[PDB]
């Protein structure tokens, strides 16, 4: 689809997506030898992102910054594998993501997550602790100045999780916006909502992202790179698609379904491509809360 780009390789002349397209690792060129990586994949990943960073970066002294949506196993889990061959690399995350690094209880859940991503031949590389990781904190409206033609902002996003941030590069209408938008179905073209934490900070959320100047570009955290009208209206969208599942939750309870009636509806009807079930279930809690 002319839409999206959905394929490893460059998607822009500053732009490339390394590794799985479903966890993507996007590579931003920032000058003759300046790089920086944007969200932070699954651990299982690490050879392979390496593999294609090393196509497109000579010296891995280069890479200068690592920037980071959220905690959230999937987008972090390469830092610890690959941190130590980037060793000017700086980490920039949130305040509230940071912490998460540091807590024992949190990287525990962060890394049994991970194995079981493992394929049965496969071992990981050397590993940094996670709270010996090369980090900087960035707080709300932040400006990261990577570059002399990259100047992206930091914007809280809270609502998926409790962490959570984007970055946007006003000067390419581009937006990484994590999981903030939720995960975008590439079969049926529309957004499946990703409220793990908190409903109306997620929605809030979105309402902030859509006052940004129109997006040329919107990158998530899984799927590849959005354009055109996908990105325009990605963010009124995704604020609708949550609405939309909210209706249907509050309609199925009111003809004495179970959580799990749908918990299974909804994870039969998208688990085939985000492949949780138990973390489908405490959104669906999440949602019958705060309505
Ligand atoms: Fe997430
Ligand atoms: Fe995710």
């Amino acid at each position: 689809h002319m839409l999206r780009l959905s394929a490893p390789g460059q998607l822009d002349d500053d732009l490339c997506l390394l590794g799985d397209v479903q966890v993507p690792v996007f590579l931003l060129r920032l000058g003759e030898a300046s790089w920086a990586l944007v969200e932070g994949g699954i651990s299982r990943d690490a050879e392979l992102v390496w593999a294609d960073l090393c196509r497109w970066v000579a010296d891995p002294s280069q890479v200068h910054y690592w920037l980071i949506t959220h905690k959230h196993y999937d987008h972090c889990g390469l830092l610890p594998y690959l941190c130590p061959r980037l060793p000017n690399v700086q980490v920039l995350a949130s305040e509230r993501t940071c912490q998460a690094w540091k807590s024992e209880s949190a990287v525990r859940v962060v890394e049994r997550l991970n194995r079981q991503l493992l394929r049965a031949e496969q071992r990981l590389p050397e590993a940094c602790a996670w709270d010996a990781l090369p980090v900087r904190a960035v707080a709300d409206g932040e400006w990261l100045e990577l570059g002399p033609r990259h100047r992206l902002q930091v914007i809280e996003a809270h609502g998926h999780s409790d962490d959570h941030v984007v970055f946007y590069d006003v000067r390419r209408r581009r937006l990484f916006c994590g999981d903030a938008l939720g995960w975008f179905d590439e079969a049926e073209g529309v957004w499946r909502p990703l409220v793990f934490d908190d409903m109306e900070a997620y929605l809030e959320s979105l309402e902030r992202l859509q006052r940004l100047p129109t997006l040329l570009q919107l990158i998530p955290g899984h799927g590849g790179l959005l354009r055109g009208r996908l990105a325009a209206d990605g963010a009124e969208s995704a604020y609708t698609e949550c609405l939309r599942l909210c209706r249907r939750l509050l309609w199925r309870q009111s003809m004495g379904e179970s959580l799990d009636e749908l918990s299974e509806e909804l994870h039969r009807a998208w688990g085939g491509q985000s492949v949780h079930l138990g973390s489908m279930r405490r959104m669906l809690e999440i949602l019958s809360r705060q309505a």
